[PDB]
């Protein structure tokens, strides 16, 4: 029902591309916000068990970040059909992570 950690040796584009679901949290350890994202895809992944929800600790891969297209605040990144279907940086609630993820 759950799997939030970092997944940097499986979070390249290489395999990324080849990926069919995946789910992806970066974040940092100086950060308030950061917080609310693992309790909400918590009982997203609860809700949602085809769909697997890792981590990425961004600050240790800071290129990373930027070639997936950001360098923000704790963004949430979607994988559908070996391509990237969304980037979402700032704060969301599992019933919206549920509606997000339904609408890819």
């Amino acid at each position: 029902m759950s799997a939030i950690r970092d997944i940097t040796t499986e979070a390249g584009m290489a395999h990324f591309e080849g990926l069919s679901d995946a789910i992806v949290f970066f974040h940092k350890n100086l950060c308030p916000h950061c917080k609310n994202m693992e309790k909400v895809l918590d009982k997203f992944g609860a809700r949602a068990p085809q769909v697997a929800i890792s981590s990425v600790d961004s600050e240790a891969r800071p290129e990373l970040m930027k070639e997936l297209g950001f360098e923000r605040v704790p963004t949430l990144v979607f994988i559908r059909d070996g391509k990237v279907a969304k980037v979402f940086s700032g704060i969301m609630n599992p019933r919206e992570l549920q509606a997000l993820y339904a609408s890819i």
